[PDB]
Formats: C-alpha cells, structure tokens, sequence
C-alpha cells in the first residue's frame, strides 16, 4: 500500500507540530535554558544498509539486525557516506514529472538503532521519538512492530512510542525513501541527497502534558508599554486543581508574572475551550528586540497543581518586538527597516546538508562582521537550533515553507491544483507551529518558485488569521500576487525593465508606483553572487537609500554549495555538478556564494560589508559629517579613525569618538591638514571602529569606511635628461635598442615586443601583444552549455564575432631615431573572416634614461560584440614573492565593483593577486593602478591589472581549480580598459551599459622600466 | 450551495475547524462542490457549512473560493455571522428590533446590525421565522422591515418540510413519526419537524 | 488498515470532482440536452446484507454473492428498508466524540451488483463509475479486486473501472460504514442515516 506515491498520505500516526519543548521538571531549569532530563539524543552511531527499492527490504530486518549493515553515524546523508551519488540539477526534477508517482527504483536507507530506555520512562507519562529531519520519507517501526509515516524533509516528525518501548534494550527500524511524493513540493536548486540529517530525540511528557504555547507582545504607540499574551493549551485529564503560570524573566529578575486555572474566554455558541487559558502580562518601559539590539526576556510557562506542585515547564526567549506594514512601509517598532540580507542554504562541504552549532554560529559572526541585518531560510525550514541562534545574535528572518516545484509546467501545475492543497497545507501549518514564538522570524514565506496557484492565496490567507503578528510573503506568479504582503521580486533590476510576459520584472524603482500598487519593496533574492560577481552591487544601495519603499532585499546566496572530494592520493578538492556521476546535473550551478563552503570569502563579500555600511559620510572642506543609518542604538562602541595620504605616504591622522544617534548626524572638524607639498594626489580615508569586542565582533573590528580625493598637485617639473643615448641596431627582421645594460627587441615580422634584457637574462616567455578577449566568468557564460549554445550569452557572442581567434596582421612597423629615443611604431589589425574587429596603433619610446613609454590607441568595430577588454599581455620570466601597487586594493575589484576598494600602496604575495574561484575564470583584476611593482619591473600609468601563474588560455580552457597548473614565469595582464563582470543574474547579458567597452576609439599610455 | 460541513457537536464549536489537522478534510469538501456546481447559474452563493464556530480553515477556504470563483459571494454564518470569512451578515434566527447579546457571538436586532461600526456588508438571515408547528408569528415584522432598510435584504425560512418518517401500526396504518419513534437514543423528540408544509407536501 | 478513522484519508483512487458529464459522441444530441448512451444507470434491484461492524464481512462476499442476503432498491438507505434503525439526534453527535474515532460496533451496509458491460466499452476509452451519494464513507471491488475508498456522503465519488471490467458479466462490491470520521463533520440536526 505505496503511501510514498500517495499525495493525500503525507504521514500516519505523526502528532501535531508545537513550539520547541524540554519537558523541564524543574522551573528553575527552564528559565535558565539548561539541558533536560527528559530530553534524550538519540544521536550518534546508528546501523544502516542501502537497498535500491523498498522492495528490496528482508523481512528480517524488522525484528533482526542485518549483519551486512553497516555502522554510521546520524545524521547523516548517506550519499555522503558514499552509498550512492548525490545529483546535482537546478530546475529539472532528478525524477521523471509524474506526479504523484516515484522510480520503481527507489534507493531506500535502512537504518536502526539498539539502545534502553529507563524503566521510570515506561512507568508514568508519555515517551515520544523527535526525527528533526528525514530526506525524503520514511516508515518507522519500534521493536519489529509498526508506529508511522512522514513526509517533508524539513520539518520534524514526532510519534509516541509510550506503547511500543519496553525496559531495557529497544529496537528502531526506519526505511527512509529517497523519493516520495513529497518530492515534487522539494525541488530546490540545490544537491539532491537522503538519509536522517537532522537529529533524533526521545521526549519524555507527564501524562497531563503542555501540549501548545503561543507567545505575543502588542505595544502602545510609543512603546513604553507593552502587553505579553500567552495563550497555553494541555492534554490529559482536566482538573480543577490546575494551573498555568507565565512568568517574564528578565535576567535575574522576575518583571512579570501571571497564574490562572484552565478555561478559555467564550469563543461561540459551544463556550470556550476549557482545555486552554490565556494569560496577560503587563511590561512597562520592555527592552525591545532588533537586529541591532537583541534584548531577550525569558517566558516560563509552568503547568502545576492549585497547591503549589509543578507537574512540567516549559519555556522560550521572548523578544518584545512589533512588526508592522504601514502606509506601504515595513515597520519594525515602527521604524521603517532596511534589509541587508541574504539567502542561505543549509549546506557543508563535508557534511552533506547537515548542521551544527559550530557551522552556524560562524556563518552568522561572518553575516554580522559583514553588516547583514537579516537572512532568508532559503528554501525551507531551518534547523531548529538556527531560529535560537539569530535571536539572541540578533538576526531578521523570513521563516518559508518547504515547497518548490519549479519543475513543473506551468509552474503552479501542483499548487493551483486543489488535490496538492493537503500537501502544502502541512509544510505551512506546521512551520508556523513550530517556529511562530521566535522573535528573529519577522516574516512568512509561502515557499519558492511554484508560480500562483489558489493553495497559495488560501494558505496565505490562513496565516495571517493564525498569526497577524507577521507579514506574509511569496515571489511566485510574478512577485506582486494577492499571496504577498511585499513586493518581493529576484533579480528585478534598477533602472532596466525585463518585460517577461505575465511574469515581468520591473525596475524596481519603476514597480513601486505602477498604478495602484502601494506595498513595500524587498527583493527576495538579488546580486546573484555566482563567481566573479556582485558587478553593480553599489546601483542596489544607492536605490536603497533614496527611496523610503525600497527596503533592501536578500543577496543570493551565502556559501558555495561544494562537496569535497579526494583524488587517487587522497587530496581534497571542491566538485559541484557531475562529479559525482550526478546526471542530468547543472554544471557549476550550485556555486553562488559570498564565501567558499569552507566559509573563506570571496572578494565580493568585501564590497558587500561596504556599501551595507550603517554609517553614511560626507565630506565638506573640513568637515566629515556622519549620518547613523541605525534605527534604534546609538553609536556607543565606535571612534572615527582618520588619515591623510599623498600617494600611499600617509602624513597626518587621528581619531574622533563617535557620538551619533539613530536617525542622526554628526559633525568632525579635521584640524588644519597638513599642507601637501610634493607633487601627488591627497586622499583624506576615515574608518568607523569597534574598540569593545562583541559577541559577534573581534576587538577593534572596522564597520565602515570611506575615502575621497583632497587636492591634487599635477607635476610640472618634468625629468631631468640624462646625457645617456640608446642605439638602434636594425636587422630584416628585427629592431633592437640597446642602452648601457638594457636590450630591446622586436620582431619587425610581429610588430610586437619579442624581448627584453637586463644583462645576459631574458625578460619575456611570450611577446608582448594585444588582448581583447578574457577568461570567461560564469555571468560571460550564462547558461549557455556544449550542446545547448545560448547566442545571446556574452561568451557566445564573442566566439561567434571570433575575438577568441583573431588573427594580428601587421599593417606597420617603422623604427625611427630621435635627438634622445629609439621610436618603434606598430600597427595591427585583428581581424577573422575578412572582418576588421580591431585596430591597434601603437609608439614605444625608449629614452636615455631607459624607460620604454608604450602609446597605444585602439579602434573597435561599432558592430561587433563590445570587447571584454582592451590592454596588452605576456608571459614575465620571473617569478616574484611580492607584488606591490599604488591604486585600488587590497582585494580584487573591478569595474562595476570596486566601491569598497581604497586607494592606497599595497603590497602582497603573487598568490593573493589570485581568487581561487571553483570555477576558473578571469580574475584578481585591481584598477586605477598608477604604478605596479613586480620583481625588477615596474610599470607606471592608469591601468587595471591581474597577475598570476595562470594564463587567460588555461583559466578558460580549465574547468576546476584543482586542475590548473602553474606555468613558467608571471602572466601579466594590463588593461588600458577593463569591460564590467556583472551579476544582476548569472543567466543574461547583466552588464551595465555605461560597463561596457563601447566608446570605438580608446587610448592608454605605459611606462615599462626596471626600479 | 453548502459545502457538507457541521461540527455544532464539538465543544467549542470551531474545534476541528480551527484545527490545521482538520484543513485536508474540510478543503475537499469546498472544493469539491465548487468544481462540481460552479457552472449553475441558479447558484449565486457558495457558504462553508453550517454551525462550526469560526475556525482559520474557514478563512483559508474562504480565500480559496474567491480567488477560484470571483463571480459568487461567500457567506458563512459561524462564529457570530459577520466574520471575516464572510461577504455577507448571515445571522440565523437574529431579532428584528431586539438583541440577545450572547457573549462572543450575540445576535443583533438585524436593523442594529447593519450600522455597527464599521460595518458596511448587507445583512441577509440564513435562518429566520423557526416554523415549528403552530409557529411562524411576527413574520410579518421582519418582511415590514425587509422593505424599509435598503441593505436588509431578506432571508431563508427555517425550514421547508417536517422531517417525519411514516411508520405503521399492527393493524398497518401509516401515522407521521420522530424523535425516538425508531428506538433511536438519545433523540430530540420533535426538533425534527420545522417545515412550512408537511412530509407529504400538505401547507401547514 | 482502517481508513475511516483516519481524516487524512478521505479517499483512495477517486478521480477529480467535475461539471456534470454526459460524454455525448453527437453535438445535437448534447444542445437539446438528450440521453447519452455512454452514460448508464446502475440503479435498480442489487444484493444488500448487513452487518454489526466490517470486521464481519465474510471474505467470500467480495467475489461471491452471499446467500443470506436479500434483493433491495438502490438508491435507498438501509434504515428504510428496516436493517436497523435511523437515529434522530439535533447537536450532540450519535456516536461518541473522540476524534478521529468512531464505534467498533459500526453499522456496514454491504451492497453488491451483477451487471455485464458492452464489449464496445472495453475496446476503447475510460469506464469510470459513478455514486452520487454514499453515506458516510465506503471501500470498492469490482470483480473481487479493490477499487478504492470515498468520504463525503453529499458529493459524487468517481473511480476508473476500466481495468477491472470484462466483457459480459461483472460484480460489484460495496462496503459502506455507517460512522467513520468524516461523521463528524456531517452533524446536521437531521435523521442520521
Ligand atoms: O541561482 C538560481 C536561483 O534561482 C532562484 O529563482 C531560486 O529561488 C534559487 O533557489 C536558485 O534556484
Ligand atoms: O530561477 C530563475 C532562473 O534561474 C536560472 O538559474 C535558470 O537557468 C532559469 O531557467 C530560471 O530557473
Ligand atoms: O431545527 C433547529 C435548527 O437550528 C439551526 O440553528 C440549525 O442550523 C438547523 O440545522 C436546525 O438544527
Ligand atoms: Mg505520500
Ligand atoms: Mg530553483
Ligand atoms: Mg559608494
Ligand atoms: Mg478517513
Ligand atoms: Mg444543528
Ligand atoms: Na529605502
Ligand atoms: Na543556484
Ligand atoms: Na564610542
Ligand atoms: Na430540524
């Protein structure tokens, strides 16, 4: 009797959904959050064995244990474990769309687990089994005989196992299915795996139980007081001499406290629930609760006798808190927020889709450390244990249902279809059960990617009566639907309208006033970080700021969804779509993070803390003027920490405290700057710093900064001649200058530098040329694959024009003597196919006091794709420890992202000028270079730059980072122009047009000399 | 059309119907007419059953409706007959000028009812003039007022015919039967007799 | 595996609710809203017998007729036949209120068949059957084999017989609970049947 294949089945014998509970017997315990006695963790080493179909399970194996099983620990996702593959694919379901039928070939997860239970347990009150997660579905069965069914890998299963345990040794049989029909509402973008994840605990509960709590915290208009409503439910016999009481903890102190005996307040014409009570609390003065002050409170719910005897307690954190749409804008304490977050997986390179503490806790530090506010629980219920943690750190978010059935067609085949309405009506109901009396959950979403059907509006609909506490929301059927209390479209740009039918994505500035509409808008997912990216991320803020409705949104995503494998001599190396035999799967897909799944940033992550700032400055003659962006502390842990520079060397600085309230300003009066003398350009750089550590913060932690451009002094004193002069020696075949050490050649049959020296040693492996193409970044490729070619992908317009392969075919190369200079002069014509697609005109000036001034002056064909960029390249025959460069850094930026970069003298190891992304690809570009130091070379202009052991061919024809190869010498990339990386989404040409090398006609200048 | 949905046994009365438990059950029971009766032009309202106190799957399937069939108003009298899963105040056996202020879900004088404030839904009884035998006096006061308040705009007499089953005697004559006629108990006696005719189809 | 004790269940293999059908191969007959051939009426004489719960249904009942059972009208109720008696109760529920639960001592009306089918009507297309009504909730054979399950005893229950038909002679199979869980939802102050 197949219940997996069986929508209207989604479980059997499973209680109801409920807040977090302990069944402390003892108050003191539980207003103290310490362990519980009668909370067990089943946790650790348990005996599993892997079948290819449910079919496949022996009898036996119910009562007995398979000797052939192995022993594992849980959770766990056995894919991990490597009994079979874990498949990567986006949208396309990894099962055939049949709904609501599964592979007769189902791999089935057979696991078991021996161990006692105290005879106290068996004697009074009920024992309970918690599985807290379970991929996909799954029997259980307690000492060969049978107890239930689930479905909904993200929430847990609870059954009371009271009757089935015995004294002693006990038995658990679970066949987990990999494939059910809860399938269909879990196809998210991310790897497909199985198994018991999340932990399994053994609840013990009195008899005459607690069976429900629901916490709330409605406030005056000023919020100087405030009322606590608990309403409390129990099972089990009623008796008069019962009793509940709530009691608010504020620390130490009790603020609060209520008593009352069972018996709800009239509800109709049957009475009231006399199985229930609701208890009030009044609060004056509460200490609210904000991302940006997590003030908690302790509410201890007590379920005891008239005379004193406490049968069970239970509690949770209270966060006094209100959260409000009013007047189209999202009020939290009615101050209108600003989100700065991000979507974030549950995902571990190591582990699977399993978390712990450890894991968690250090993604939020490095969330908090990068100033996000908030985050979105991307796609379903998170672990429990997450929603404690973002209350006491201080975190906002949006708490979504596990439904996704974007592989569907329409895709709101399954949610507009009142047959699935049972289904989803459970991965709703029971998340808000569950997670309702969390503070840090301010909103609800509804799922993701399931466009609009009915189910959507009827349990939208549902939770606003159930909870109006807080806002609901969902981006499915166009971002606008009658489901969503917010305007929360993914990947809606700025300024650009896509007008997608039925569908479309607006300008986000355009949708906040299209006629009739009035809500607050938050992108529910923008800035797709995938690789090199985050390209216009500044364009999101800059909106952000300006307009009060455009209240932020959530940046997707947070970690790289990586697994770690290990080759023939056991070193671990990131895989991603694949590798792992996964197919169909989804490339590199599954790669859009902040940060590596070993949490170490990507550049990206830099520029996000910055303009995620919650301190705006300003700069006039003397005066700073800081504005706090904060809505409810005041600037009490930080100090203005200033500077000024010319040129890298700094000359004066200092440091003011800062002294701002929310919603404030503040003005700094810079004493009488020193007075610049030298010719170069001043640059005035301020830093907000936290002296105190925090919970999250190190000591002296940098929350926010920023630079500008004092005065400048433009040298006139031009270069004192040196009576030295180079000699020009002249071949059929090359041009040679020669000057006291130094030698140049070029091959007069290229029109390129051949090479140089310095001494009897040789200065380049490769000429020195023209580039105008790149390795292409995941936002170049689009979607765009092998045997599905998209035309419209950047990287496939470039191959199709043929800037891949150009041929340089020389037009002149003329070398001519001067009263102090070598002067070559060259000119070439890329071109394919007949097709001129570029021109490059170039003069190299090679003078007495040997430095070699490049002049070059390129030409672009107005009808061939906009070139990725336009500078020179060669392979360098040395290999230096350090680089050193006067311009932006320290970290890599690029055009359309270099905001949070500095201007400044840096100095780092050859490695650090490369981003070792998954995925190669071009990159380590620093711009606004002024002057580039490497080995005895230095190089003097206005350029961008990258430097590294991997040249552009390898990188594009390399497909992981673990299989590049260093090669001879130092590959040196310099770029008079530097096309933008983008990263509005990584399926479309996203590259803003004022990014885009277009102007036809550039013009660069370099000075190539020894130091 | 009435879904099949009354749960007036429970205590209190929305226990099922508030509980998410309950929603599959419930859902199918709307929605299931819905798709069956939607094309009717004789059908001008759809209601969620009757005597259920006001649970949230009632809201739930209340939205359902709506946003599947926006050519019909909704009405559900549970829960005090101007809840939220309701576009129309369907009272059942509401005075016209005289309140019973019941706790929680009184019955207004029907003319009090339509200026509450705040209120602006127009007012239709679901059950009125309870014609239980020698019954069905001071109907003409609720027609009187019917025609003088634009927004009353009537109701649905309670009820059409007497729910009596014939039986018959040793000599076996047929005679109209009710309540414990059958050796059923606990019964209600003759609740089950509120027609405006008989069984037969006879007027009273 | 009781599914009438379960609210979750409330079906087992019943197609989709619909606008009344009628199938009509001729659009003239359709406009002037004449009979269809391919809509036939199963009602008529069929064998009843009843039983104090379903754990006494013989196995035999399913693929033979019962002797001791009796030719009676369909449509009907049971209670009107005299098999056992209707109850009238106003609020309080006939049975005990202990959801999801109902009586062990269940009323079950089982009702049974013989009809034979067109060999046209195995040759091609969908023969699905038909009850309009069914109180309160029933399990179905056709030809011994099960069908599937129904709940809701106002609404139209449909079931695609199409694979348990065989030309000529065939026999159906219905076991219909008086009480299960979806009674309480049905407690309107009427007769209980
Ligand atoms: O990077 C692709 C992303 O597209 C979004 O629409 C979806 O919600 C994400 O879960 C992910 O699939
Ligand atoms: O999620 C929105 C989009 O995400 C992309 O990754 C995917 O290739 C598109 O087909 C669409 O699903
Ligand atoms: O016969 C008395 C009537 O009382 C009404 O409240 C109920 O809705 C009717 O179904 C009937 O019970
Ligand atoms: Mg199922
Ligand atoms: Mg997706
Ligand atoms: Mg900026
Ligand atoms: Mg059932
Ligand atoms: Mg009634
Ligand atoms: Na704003
Ligand atoms: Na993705
Ligand atoms: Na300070
Ligand atoms: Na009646």
């Amino acid at each position: 009797r197949r219940d997996w294949e069986n929508p209207g089945v989604t479980q059997l014998n499973r209680l109801a959904a409920h807040p977090p509970f302990a069944s402390w017997r003892n108050s003191e315990e539980a207003r103290t959050d310490r362990p519980s006695q009668q909370l067990r963790s089943l946790n650790g080493e348990w005996r599993f064995a892997w079948f290819p179909a449910p079919e496949a399970v022996p009898e036996s194996w119910l009562e007995c244990d398979l000797p052939e099983a192995d022993t594992v620990v849980v959770p766990s996702n056995w894919q991990m474990h490597g009994y079979d593959a874990p498949i990567y694919t986006n949208v396309t379901y990894p099962i055939t769309v049949n709904p609501p039928f599964v592979p007769t070939e189902n791999p089935t997860g057979c696991y078991s687990l021996t161990f006692n239970v105290d005879e106290s347990w068996l004697q009074e009150g009920q024992t309970r089994i918690i599985f807290d997660g379970v991929n996909s579905a799954f029997h259980l069965w307690c000492n060969g005989r049978w107890v239930g069914y689930g479905q909904d890998s993200r929430l847990p299963s609870e059954f009371d196992l009271s009757a089935f345990l015995r004294a002693g040794e006990n038995r658990l049989a679970v066949m987990v299915l990999r494939w059910s029909d809860g399938s269909y509402l879990e196809d998210q973008d991310m790897w497909r795996m199985s198994g018991i994840f999340r932990d399994v605990s053994l609840l013990h509960k009195p008899t005459t139980q607690i069976s429900d709590f629901h916490v709330a915290t409605r406030f005056n208009d000023d919020f100087s007081r405030a009322v606590l409503e608990a309403e409390v439910q129990m099972c089990g016999e009623l008796r008069d001499y019962l009793r509940v009481t709530v009691s608010l903890w504020q620390g130490e102190t009790q603020v609060a406290s209520g008593t009352a005996p069972f018996g709800g307040e009239i509800i109709d014409e049957r009475g009231g629930y006399a199985d229930r009570v609701t208890l009030r609390l009044n609060v004056e003065n509460p200490k609210l609760w904000s991302a940006e002050i997590p003030n908690l409170y302790r509410a201890v719910v007590e379920l005891h006798t008239a005379d004193g005897t406490l049968i069970e307690a239970e509690a949770c954190d209270v966060g006094f808190r209100e959260v409000r749409i009013e007047n189209g804008l999202l009020l939290l304490n009615g101050k209108p927020l600003l989100i700065r977050g991000v979507n974030r997986h549950e995902h571990h390179p190591l582990h699977g889709q399993v978390m712990d503490e450890q894991t968690m806790v250090q993604d939020i530090l490095l969330m908090k450390q990068n100033n996000f506010n908030a985050v979105r629980c991307s796609h379903y219920p998170n672990h429990p244990l997450w929603y404690t943690l973002c209350d006491r750190y201080g975190l906002y978010v949006v708490d979504e249902a596990n439904i996704e059935t974007e592989g569907m067609v329409p895709m709101n085949r399954l949610t507009d279809d009142p047959r699935w309405l049972p289904a989803m009506s459970e991965r709703v109901t029971r998340m808000v059960q569950r997670d309702r009396n969390h503070p840090s959950v301010i909103i609800w979403s509804l799922g993701n990617e399931s466009g609009h059907g009915a189910n959507h509006d009827a349990l939208y609909r549902w939770i606003k009566s159930v909870d109006p506490s807080r806002p609901v929301q969902y981006e499915g059927g166009g971002a606008d639907t009658t489901a969503t209390d917010i305007i929360c479209p993914m990947y809606a740009r700025v300024d650009e309208d896509q007008p997608f039918p039925a569908v479309p994505k607006w300008s986000i500035k355009k949708w906040l006033s299209l006629p009739g509409e009035t809500r607050p808008l938050i992108l529910c997912e923008y800035a797709h970080a995938m690789g090199n990216s985050l390209g216009g991320f500044a364009k999101y803020w800059q909106a952000f700021r300006q307009y009060p409705r455009l209240q932020g949104g959530f940046v997707w995503d947070w970690v790289d969804q990586s697994l770690i494998k290990y080759d023939e001599n056991g070193n671990p190396w990131s895989a991603y779509g694949g590798d792992f035999g996964d197919t169909p799967n989804d490339r590199q897909f599954c790669m859009n993070g902040l940060v590596f799944a070993d949490r170490t940033p990507h550049p990206a992550l830099t520029e996000a803390k910055h303009q995620q700032q919650f301190f705006q400055f300003r700069l006039s003659g003397q005066t700073i003027e800081v504005t706090s962006e904060y809505l409810f502390r005041h600037s009490d842990n930080e100090l203005l920490h200033w500077m000024v520079a010319l040129d890298g060397k700094p000359l004066a600085s200092g440091e003011v405290p800062l002294d701002v309230a929310p919603q404030g300003k503040q003005l700094i009066e810079l004493p009488e700057l020193p007075q610049p003398e030298s010719a170069g350009q001043l640059w005035l750089t301020v830093r907000v710093v936290q002296p105190n550590a925090t919970a999250w913060s190190e000591a002296g932690h940098i929350s926010a900064w920023q630079q500008w451009r004092l005065a400048e002094n433009l040298s006139v004193t031009l270069p004192a001649a040196s009576h030295a002069i180079p000699h020009l020696t002249t071949s059929e075949m090359d041009f040679c200058i020669e000057l006291g050490n130094k030698r140049w050649q070029f091959n007069r049959q290229s029109g390129f530098l051949s090479q140089m020296w310095i001494g009897d040693k040789k200065q380049l492996l490769t000429p020195l040329r023209d580039q105008f193409t790149r390795a292409p970044l995941d936002n170049d490729i689009g979607v765009s694959e092998a045997t599905r070619i998209d035309p419209n992908a950047w990287v496939e317009r470039w191959k199709a024009a043929g800037h891949y392969q150009a041929e340089a075919a020389l037009l002149q190369c003329t070398a001519d003597t001067l009263a102090d200079a070598v002067l070559i002069t060259t000119a070439h014509a890329w071109q394919h196919q007949g097709k001129t697609l570029f021109i490059s005109r170039k003069t190299y000036r090679i003078d007495g006091s040997g430095q070699m001034a490049i002049t070059v002056d390129v030409e672009v064909a107005s009808d061939t794709p906009h070139p990725a960029r336009i500078g020179l390249n060669c392979q360098l025959a040395q290999v230096a420890e350090r680089v050193n460069w006067l311009g932006l850094g320290p970290q890599e930026n690029y055009p359309d992202r270099l905001t949070a970069a500095c201007f400044d003298r840096w100095d780092l190891p050859l490695s650090d000028m490369y981003t070792p992304y998954v995925f190669p690809s071009e990159n380590g570009l620093r711009c606004g270079t002024r002057e580039l130091n490497y080995g005895p070379h230095q190089w003097r202009g206005d350029f961008q730059f990258n430097i590294s052991r991997y040249s552009q061919q390898q990188l594009m024809e390399t497909s992981h980072r673990h299989l590049l190869h260093a090669e001879e010498g130092t590959w040196l990339n310099i770029d008079g122009f530097h096309m933008g990386i983008g990263g509005d989404d990584s399926w479309s040409p996203s590259v803003s047009a004022e990014f885009q090398l277009s102007a036809g006609r550039y013009h660069y200048q370099l000075v190539w000399c020894q130091k």
